[PDB]
């Protein structure tokens, strides 16, 4: 067995052990890929949670607003994997947006530096992780990236939904990039998932309308979804991240595949 | 290994060795899948083909608008199973439009008794087959159909086109009664291939402007494709189809699947 | 003014004075178009609608099953508008389904004559109608049909969701011919309209659980709508109609235009 | 007659006469409206090309980068239109983005800095001017941007399209706050012009594969648009604004409008 037997994986994201981009590098373990890791600013708190992965794997700091980090990590991770050894995986499972983009703070007062700001790290950075690592990736690679469906506006979500708009369409041009080492870029739109980033906004909502717009928004995706769904389980999210990075679908690219309980297909 | 071990899977939609159905059957025997086949007109012609799999699998006879043969298919393919097992798997591969509703012939021009035969066999027997076969399915199981993106107009597909949209629907209402089940419904909406339904189209239009639009088409697909597009070689597509048959994308369903070297995500 | 002023528009669909037809009528002769309208079973029980539109117009009779009322379409037309005279403007706004096609009939139970009528009556007739009418339009004239938008699964709407998909599919080769003859062709998605189809569901589902779906569908509507919507009042639609029939739209076809309240462009 | 007679509407983005927004303007005047123009760098060359619109308007200066000029920009408005007049409708018809983020310059090269600027002008000012103006509109009012269809990756575009699938975000975010003030939000998206803007790109790429890609994605726009598309010819855009202005598509917003011959509708 092994979907994943043998090949190599950056996974980035990891900040506590509901993080997506946890599950994703546990799943991927268990199946047999050899992980290197980056973690953004607490690294130590993150290196507690990356020992609890089934197996060590090199954890590398990265903050995707640094230019010194991107213009180095492709020779830290050779490094960390071994001179003539590359990579058949990147997962980007990155996203950030001040609190005056989100929840309760009225969209038309989001100052455009910390719009630009959330953008910089859940759009472009797609490409930049894309720009430094493919010239260390396999052809038949896999870059995988975290999305959530914004094709319509809905409550809360506000300008993170503007920067995975953006984002959709920076995969599809990473895509035409990556196509010219062999390699796929896709992403995977989960549903909803009890995460630290949206215990944030969750959290910043108590009292509020927008907090009880979220509660809404939380039901109706089970309600719709005609498997249901569990936000409460990542799994089912990872497993479906680890299909884009295996061989099995190595037909689609510039795509987004929906992990989400079949809830985008159905209005109620 | 064995991507499928142990899962049961119906395979509907074997005619030639170069048939969708041929190659999605093969992968899945080689990743460890125990098929029940099912065949059209030309049985013993169907068998030809099939002895040439890497494993023996009963073969039974399908004609999707006989409702006597699907009034009999569960308990046809539970004798072929054994009593007490049920399927994990459900491969609808079947289409036909009459010359009319396609190729050289005026869209004006068909009849409708033509388009609706088209419909019947191409979009309406995704729901009759589910029908017949969701009380022989296990929950965690997979009906997967196959689609060509009909989100926009072109030259020669004409009405199948529009069986294709209808099918997208249908995909998305039986995904609906799947649930219910705990089975996923999809479709892999794949690039062309060269098989014995699009040959028939492809001679159907020699001298004429529909055939150079045609290959106008197939050109246009490797360009827009940024991994490429080999019309040739069917096994990415079955790959996908497999993909779809495992447990490794548990959180998608209603859904559609582009294994089509990501030509659908770029203008050119 | 007249929007409309000097054009000569088919109008098919009237059944009562609810009907989305009639009011796309009333505001189109508002506008200053003369008009020829089709009506379907009952000619005297339309006529005597007809009778309250602002001014007079010529109805014929069309069953779009009948080859013979659609082989006759247009030599009756002509002798109605007059020998040199083309039409302008085309409205398709017919749809059926029977009964096991919709509301609480499980959609696995709707046997393939129902929905093959559904379908020939709700879609193939919008290219039917196309085929009779184009010989006889004006350059930069408009066809304009109605649509709901089907590209997402719900509750009762079933099988005429299919044949709305289908629908989609056949504007966008409908719009391919008429572009020959310089005339574009559009569909309207309206959001819900208080109309004697579908009070025919809704009163079809009184007790049951498809009766609440809708009504929760409906309420749903205005929530989305950031402008909100009205069922009661189906002008906004008809003013959209007139729209596209206008010369105010000129290069739009093979489209769909939502006048929904913007209801599809939001999630909640 | 005069579709937006009697009617108060902001115009931005006039550079010269081949302006999408100078032909709206023109159309808009020659249906009655009464304009205020807005306009960027060169004020003196802007004011030349607005002398030559059928009528006088007031021209504001309005760099959609200044909070100043935004601060102010309300007051200015009503200064110009006098006082108890309040605005129906406001053209966004601006965009930039840097040299490095289109044409030949490869994606991946294209520093954040100058990426975030363009998408500053391109997409967050449509929020920036709904916040300025909303608050001087009137009920059944009308805010109209300018898109090019995003959904694909092509050649040369770039980061613009991706400041252009933000865009489409934005719109659907700020028809949410417009729908408070009984006011539409909507996009139209255009086919290609031959405007300064453009030239720039086309310019940009003489000797190189990025300017035949480019001539290769406008000839396939004619070819694909049923009715056909003629980039020489911006009329059949302005009308597609004037339409959204107008009180004829009120149950439209958070959405797009395509006009583009209806080259998005078809394959080719
Ligand atoms: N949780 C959900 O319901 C959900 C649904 C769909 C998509 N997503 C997406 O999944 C991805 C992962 O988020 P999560 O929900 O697992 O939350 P999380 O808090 O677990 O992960 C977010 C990660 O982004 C990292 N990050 C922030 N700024 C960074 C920067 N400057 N450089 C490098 N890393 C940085 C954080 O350190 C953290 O590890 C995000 O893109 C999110 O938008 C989440
Ligand atoms: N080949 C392509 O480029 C391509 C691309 C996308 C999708 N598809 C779809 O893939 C599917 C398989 O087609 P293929 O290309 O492998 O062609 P094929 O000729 O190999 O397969 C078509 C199958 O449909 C079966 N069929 C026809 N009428 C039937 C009926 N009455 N009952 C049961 N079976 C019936 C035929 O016997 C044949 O086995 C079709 O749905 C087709 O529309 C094909
Ligand atoms: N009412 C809504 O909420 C709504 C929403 C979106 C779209 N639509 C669509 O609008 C269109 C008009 O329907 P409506 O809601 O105004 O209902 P309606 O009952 O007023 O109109 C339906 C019309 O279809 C005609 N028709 C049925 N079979 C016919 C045939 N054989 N030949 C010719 N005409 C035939 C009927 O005579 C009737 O005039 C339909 O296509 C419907 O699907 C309705
Ligand atoms: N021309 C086309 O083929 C085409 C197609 C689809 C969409 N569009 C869009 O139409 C809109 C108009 O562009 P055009 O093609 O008419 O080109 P243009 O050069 O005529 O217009 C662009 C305008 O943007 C203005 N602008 C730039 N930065 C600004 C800022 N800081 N503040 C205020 N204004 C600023 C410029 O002054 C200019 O007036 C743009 O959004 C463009 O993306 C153009
Ligand atoms: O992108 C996300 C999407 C969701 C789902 C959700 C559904 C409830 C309406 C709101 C959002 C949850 C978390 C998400 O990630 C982040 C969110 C904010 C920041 Cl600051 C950082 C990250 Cl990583
Ligand atoms: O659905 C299909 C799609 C294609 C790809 C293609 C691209 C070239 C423009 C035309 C079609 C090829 C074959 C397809 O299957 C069938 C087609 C006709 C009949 Cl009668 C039966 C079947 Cl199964
Ligand atoms: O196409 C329609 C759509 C709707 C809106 C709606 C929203 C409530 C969920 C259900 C449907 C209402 C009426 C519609 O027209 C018809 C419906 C049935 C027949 Cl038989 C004939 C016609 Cl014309
Ligand atoms: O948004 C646009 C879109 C197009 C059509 C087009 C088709 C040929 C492939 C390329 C682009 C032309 C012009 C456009 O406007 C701008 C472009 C650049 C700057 Cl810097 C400013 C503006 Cl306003």
């Amino acid at each position: 067995t092994g979907l994943l037997d043998g090949k190599r994986i950056l996974v980035s994201g990891i900040i506590t052990d509901s993080s997506i981009a946890f599950h994703i590098a546990r799943v991927a373990q268990e199946q047999g890929a050899q992980l290197v890791l980056t973690g953004f600013d607490r690294l130590r708190l993150i290196q507690r949670i990356t020992d609890r992965l089934p197996a060590k794997a090199p954890l590398l700091e990265l903050d995707v607003q640094n230019e010194e980090h991107l213009a180095s990590l492709a020779g830290r991770v050779t490094e960390a994997i071994g001179a003539g050894n590359k990579l058949d995986g990147v997962v980007h499972s990155i996203g950030f947006m001040p609190q005056t983009g989100m929840g309760i703070n009225p969209f038309f007062d989001a100052p455009y530096a910390d719009v630009s700001k959330g953008i910089h790290i859940s759009a472009y950075s797609y490409a930049s992780m894309a720009k430094a690592l493919l010239p260390i990736m396999n052809p038949g690679g896999s870059i995988v990236g975290m999305d959530f469906d914004p094709s319509r506006a809905m409550p809360a979500y506000n300008w993170m939904t503007v920067a995975k708009s953006a984002l959709e369409s920076v995969n599809r041009f990473v895509a035409r990039e990556a196509g010219k080492y062999g390699v796929r870029s896709n992403l995977v739109a989960a549903g909803p998932i009890r995460t630290l980033a949206m215990s944030a906004i969750v959290g910043g909502a108590l009292g509020e309308e927008a907090g009880a717009q979220i509660q809404l928004l939380e039901e109706g995706w089970d309600q719709r979804a005609p498997i249901g769904w569990n936000m409460k389980d990542a799994t089912p999210v990872a497993k479906t991240v680890c299909a884009l990075l295996s061989d099995w679908l190595p037909a689609t690219t510039g795509d987004i595949i929906y992990a989400d309980g079949g809830a985008h297909t159905q209005l109620l």
